[PDB]
DNA sequence: GAATCATAAC
């Protein structure tokens, strides 16, 4: 509610954190990044929230995506890795950012139950699905019941097992490698 | 003992 709810605004700013910039959007390497690779895509003009999305939004949100993507092969086209583009249901930092990060999810950032459902439930809306929604309806169509979804016990986003801890997760993911 | 959770953060 002060300060460190701006941090995004500020580091968006700073021109040392800026990995990539146009006349619509800047790129970010994620503070605390949950994998490998992590980048917040966020728009120069500011956008409140997804419930406050319209079809003036859409040419962006196709601008954000392919950004992302370009991000992606520039910095991470050697890697393997397989990514997701996509949004939080319900954001923590003010501002509406499109969240580029790798499937392998091997990161000491990655803490929580939240951290892990956050990336890995319905409370994460691929962006493609984000666009052609707003192309099908004029709008974003956010199931209710999002909150109960960071608390659902951890499964892997591979394997598909049931997972009982954080710790036991990791040394689970360790070995999709 | 270790992991998770709830809550405040001056
Ligand atoms: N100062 C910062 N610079 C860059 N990313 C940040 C900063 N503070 C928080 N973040 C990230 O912003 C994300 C919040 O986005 P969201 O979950 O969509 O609300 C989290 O993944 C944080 O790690
Ligand atoms: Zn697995």
């Amino acid at each position: 509610m002060g300060h460190w709810s701006q941090g995004l605004k500020i580091s968006m700013q700073d021109p040392k954190m800026q990995v990539y910039k146009d006349e619509q959007v800047v790129v970010i390497k994620d503070k605390y990044p949950k994998a490998r690779y992590h980048w917040l895509v966020l728009p120069w003009t500011s956008i409140s929230s997804l419930k406050a999305v319209a079809r003036e939004h859409l040419e962006l949100l196709k601008h954000m995506h392919t950004v992302g993507e370009k991000v992606i092969v520039d910095f991470a086209g050697s890697s393997k890795l397989r990514f997701r583009l996509g949004y939080h249901a319900i954001p923590s930092m003010s501002h509406v950012h499109l969240h580029g990060i790798s499937q392998d999810f091997d990161s000491p950032c990655l803490k929580n139950k939240k951290h892990w459902n956050s990336f890995n439930t319905e409370y994460f809306l691929e962006s493609q699905a984000v666009i052609e929604m707003v192309q099908e309806a004029g709008r974003v169509t956010v199931r209710d019941g999002m909150p109960e979804l960071l608390k659902l016990p951890l499964r892997c986003h591979e394997c598909q097992q049931l997972l009982p801890s954080i710790p036991q997760l990791k040394e689970h993911l360790r070995k999709h490698w």
